[PDB]
C-alpha cells in the first residue's frame, strides 16, 4: 500500500487520471491527449485513404473531432486504446460477443479501465491484487483477486464498458510493494 503511484484527479481531466494511471504511471498531459487525440484523426485519414475515399469524402471527414476533444471530461475510449497502442500496447473490449464470455482471468492481467457513459475508472494491478482508481477516487481502491471477477461482472451487469489493456505495461514499484496490503 505504500508505493502505489496514483494520480489523484481534481477536476475534469479524465483522459489524464485514466492513462497516468493505466500505464502504472504518470505518463500523459492535457494538450498530449488532445495531441494523442488526434492521432486518431490522421489514422483514420490514412486508413480511408487506404480504401474508401471518393474525393470529398476526405475533407468532409477530416472537418470533424476525430477522436479530438474539447470539454476536457468526456474523453471517449479512443483515447486509451491509442494511447497504449502508440507504446506498444493493445486494448480489448470485455463486452465483445466472444471477449465477454471467453472467461478471461481479469487477476491476470495488468490493467484494464472501464467507461460508463462517458465517466472513466481505472483498473490496475499491483502486487498480487487490484485497485479501483476513479476519477474523485481518494486514492485506490482495494479489490481482492475474486472481487475483481466480481467488479467486472457487475460492470457488465451495471452498463460498464470494461476495455483489458494487453501487452507489456510500465511496471512500477507499487506492484513489487504490494505485498503488504493493510
Amino acid at each position: 500500500m505504500e508505493s502505489i503511484f496514483h494520480e489523484k484527479q481534481e477536476g475534469s481531466l479524465c483522459a489524464q487520471h485514466c492513462l497516468n494511471n493505466l500505464l502504472q504511471g504518470e505518463y500523459f498531459s492535457p494538450v498530449e491527449l488532445s495531441s494523442i487525440a488526434h492521432q486518431l484523426d490522421e489514422e483514420e485519414r490514412m486508413r480511408m485513404a487506404e480504401g474508401g475515399v471518393t474525393s470529398e469524402d476526405y475533407r468532409t471527414f477530416l472537418q470533424q473531432p476525430s477522436g479530438n476533444m474539447d470539454d476536457s471530461g468526456f474523453f471517449s475510449i479512443q483515447v486509451i486504446s491509442n494511447a497504449l497502442k502508440v507504446w506498444g500496447l493493445e486494448l480489448i473490449l470485455f463486452n465483445s460477443p466472444e471477449y465477454q464470455r471467453l472467461r478471461i482471468d481479469p487477476i491476470n492481467e495488468r490493467s484494464f479501465i472501464c467507461n460508463y457513459k462517458e465517466h472513466w475508472f481505472t483498473v490496475r494491478k499491483l502486487g498480487k491484487q487490484w485497485f479501483n482508481l476513479n476519477s474523485l477516487l481518494t486514492g485506490p481502491e482495494l479489490i481482492s483477486d475474486t472481487y475483481l471477477a466480481l467488479f467486472l461482472a457487475q460492470l457488465q451487469q451495471e452498463g460498464y464498458s470494461i476495455f483489458v489493456v494487453k501487452g507489456d505495461l510500465p511496471d512500477c514499484e507499487a506492484d513489487q510493494l504490494l505485498q503488504m496490503i493493510r
